[PDB]
């Protein structure tokens, strides 16, 4: 099965998944100088106040915070969105040191993480029909770097003891993603994929300017997570981020001048 290993990482997904070779891959160097204002992006609408989390789930890649998106509860819209995107979970990418993590870079800058919050288009009914189409997931993505803590992280920080190893759930009801948020919503866009398998080039990408700041003992907590199944070696739950794919025919928008 894939993974981030020497043996199952990314350099080997393109054999099981011949799509990673794609031409709308996941992550991109987000190249500022290059990336173009567009005035007819419209503001961008996160609508989180009636957000329902469920569950957080370590599967053995990164951990998932689930919602309930059986109604319009938290939603995305606007900016280069048509219609109306539902959260449906939220997940990182980390390093093992603070130098590396994210998965989009800027100006090949790295990020000590990378917060992914995922919303599918309602257009098509499910997230596994969402999937099958161009347009049919939304990813908005917020880097993390090491400074002050976050503290609408630290909820989250406190369960991962709970769920340490890969299959483990736990309830984790209540939990507002507001709390995650920077303070703008400046962003740049561009159409892309899943950046883990199957790699479906089913996303529009929004990546905001401003990261949150989280600190040193918040992204500790992140790499005491394992891979491994309970009762089996410990692998440290570290550097789960696909390098930056060729942005071959597209373009790169600012919302912000
Ligand atoms: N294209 S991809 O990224 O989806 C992809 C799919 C499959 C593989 C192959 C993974 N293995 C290399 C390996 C690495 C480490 C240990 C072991 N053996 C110990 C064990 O597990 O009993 C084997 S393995 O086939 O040997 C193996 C498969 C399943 C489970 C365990 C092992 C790579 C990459
Ligand atoms: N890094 S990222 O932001 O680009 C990103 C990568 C991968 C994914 C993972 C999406 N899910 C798994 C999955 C992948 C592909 C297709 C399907 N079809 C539905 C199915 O198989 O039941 C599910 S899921 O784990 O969130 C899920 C589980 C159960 C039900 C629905 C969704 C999100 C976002
Ligand atoms: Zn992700």
């Amino acid at each position: 099965h894939w993974g981030y290993g020497k043996h199952n990482g990314p350099e080997h997904w393109h054999k099981d998944f011949p799509i990673a070779k794609g031409e709308r891959q996941s992550p991109v160097d987000i190249d500022t100088h290059t990336a173009k204002y567009d005035p007819s992006l419209k503001p961008l609408s996160v609508s989180y106040d009636q957000a329902t989390s469920l569950r957080i789930l370590n599967n053995g890649h990164a951990f998932n915070v689930e919602f309930d998106d059986s109604q319009d509860k938290a939603v995305l819209k606007g900016g280069p969105l048509d219609g109306t995107y539902r959260l449906i979970q939220f997940h990182f990418h980390w390093g093992s040191l603070d130098g590396q993590g994210s998965e989009h870079t800027v100006d090949k800058k790295k990020y000590a993480a990378e917060l992914h919050l995922v919303h599918w288009n309602t257009k098509y009914g499910d997230f596994g029909k969402a999937v099958q189409q161009p347009d049919g997931l939304a990813v908005l993505g917020i880097f993390l770097k090491v400074g002050s803590a976050k503290p609408g992280l630290q909820k989250v920080v406190d369960v991962l003891d709970s769920i340490k190893t890969k299959g483990k759930s736990a309830d984790f009801t209540n939990f507002d993603p507001r709390g995650l948020l920077p303070e703008s919503l400046d962003y740049w866009t561009y159409p892309g994929s899943l950046t883990t398998p199957p790699l479906l080039e089913c996303v529009t990408w929004i990546v905001l300017k401003e990261p949150i700041s989280v600190s040193s003992e918040q992204v500790l907590k992140f790499r005491k997570l394992n891979f491994n199944g309970e009762g089996e070696p410990e692998e440290l739950m570290v550097d789960n981020w696909r390098p930056a794919q060729p942005l071959k025919n597209r373009q790169i928008k600012a919302s912000f001048k």
